[PDB]
């Protein structure tokens, strides 16, 4: 059953005190005054905590779908962000690469929200003849692991999810996204319309996935790895102080995985046999311009920071075909770039994907400036349904500042 059901019972409450302090307190009493009133419901409980009480400094909110739920919830609150700044904070969005794509995801938010449904049929129509099927077939019932449907899974929800938080008014004031997730951001910032985008995407990944090769993602700093590359490897990505990945030739790979264990340093080899963002790649970036000269390309609306750089991408950038190839063929420069992501803005920085590989880097990269993060969607794994997930965001964001962020 994927019939759309709407929303469901699901409200967040939200409260807030001037006190780290009071606000532990009132979540108490709110909690006291619920299961000693059966007349209320959770319907004007929710409705009375926007319209009759200011929103103050220190927040929280719950999740619900009934009053006891809300009360049990409201006794185990405990503040999670800093106080609400005196300037409404930015929000960037974080729109991950390959690798936390499942069959399933989304799947809740599908039957429930409208906005999200309606942009995951568009984008399974525009791909029909670039894909050869139905996208919502590898999205909610089997995929092939690593295929072209399986990473275009991916990104049509990292977009419907985007698409979602932006219709109910949380709006990005800046865009970042790891490989594949750069699309995504191209997308959402006005650099490319997503119509054209899906099948040059989906291309692209046909041309990278052909190109054989391996990939391996280690659990060090770059600066220790990169003394070990080495004919026939790349440093794919620079992900955070701990964090790395190089790909290159098959037999390159093993030989860094025999010298690793050497040396003690964790890695793992990633599941898709492909070696994106290496030399394997040469051979396929010409006609891979080709599908790019397609597209039109306008400077960003929303700022967004590029791999290639790991900085803002200029207007010239963004615009130009030469610089997209340079992504799919070099580094990804995402620790970098969340750097310069934070210098500026110092954002709430929210996660637009399964999972929560970006918010892992984030914390790594910005420790101790203290980055308040937010995620937006379940691990394959999580037992959370999706529509509490994404209420739990929104508290979150509204407890951090965004006020828009808070239904209804
Ligand atoms: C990064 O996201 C990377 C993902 C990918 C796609 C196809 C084959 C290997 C890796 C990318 O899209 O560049």
């Amino acid at each position: 059953n994927l019939y759309f059901q709407g929303s469901g019972r699901r409200l967040v409450l939200p409260v807030s005190a001037r006190t780290s302090g009071a606000l532990r307190g009132q979540a108490h009493a709110l909690a006291r005054r619920l299961e000693e009133r059966p007349g209320l419901r959770l319907d004007d409980v929710a409705g009375a905590l926007r319209a009759d009480r200011p929103a103050l400094r220190h927040r929280l909110t719950v999740s619900a779908s009934s009053v006891p739920e809300a009360v049990e919830a409201l006794r185990a609150a405990v503040p999670a962000v800093p106080p609400v700044p005196d300037e409404p904070p930015k929000v960037a969005f974080l729109l991950p690469g390959g690798g936390t794509q499942y069959v399933g995801m989304g799947s809740g938010l599908y039957r429930e929200n409208d906005v999200y449904r309606d942009t995951v049929d568009r984008c399974a129509a525009v791909l029909r003849p670039a894909l050869g099927s139905d996208l919502r077939t590898a999205l909610f019932e089997e995929v092939e692991p690593g295929s072209t449907a399986a990473f275009m899974a991916l990104f049509v929800t990292e977009y419907a999810l985007a698409r979602t938080l932006m219709e109910e008014g949380v709006r990005p004031d800046a865009l970042i996204g790891h490989s594949l997730g750069e699309y995504t951001a191209a997308c959402l910032a006005g650099v490319m319309e997503i119509d054209e985008a899906l099948p040059v995407v989906a291309e692209r990944i046909r041309l990278i996935a052909s190109s054989g090769g391996a990939t391996v993602g280690v659990a060090a700093c770059a600066d220790t790895v990169l003394p070990l590359l080495g004919e026939g490897l790349s440093l794919a990505a620079v992900n955070s102080p701990v964090a790395c990945t190089v790909a290159g030739d098959t037999d390159a790979v093993d030989r860094l995985e025999a010298e690793l264990t050497r040396r003690g340093v964790p890695f793992r080899r990633l599941r898709m046999p492909a070696a994106a963002h290496s030399h394997v790649l040469d051979p396929i970036l010409e006609s891979f311009a080709g599908h790019l000269r397609t597209l039109t390309l306008r400077p960003p609306r929303i700022p967004y920071v590029t791999n290639v750089t790991g900085d803002w991408a200029t207007d010239a950038q963004a615009t130009d075909v030469g610089h997209w190839v340079d992504h799919t063929r070099r580094t990804v420069r995402f620790a970098d770039g969340i750097a310069a992501l934070w210098e500026r803005e110092r954002p709430v920085l929210v996660e637009i994907g399964p999972g929560d590989s970006l918010t892992k880097l984030a914390r790594a990269r910005l420790d101790g400036e203290g980055p308040v993060t937010v995620t937006t969607m379940r691990h394959a794994k999580a037992q959370a349904a999706d529509g509490f997930v994404l209420a739990e965001a929104l508290g979150r964001l509204w407890s951090a500042g965004v006020d828009a962020a808070l239904p209804h």
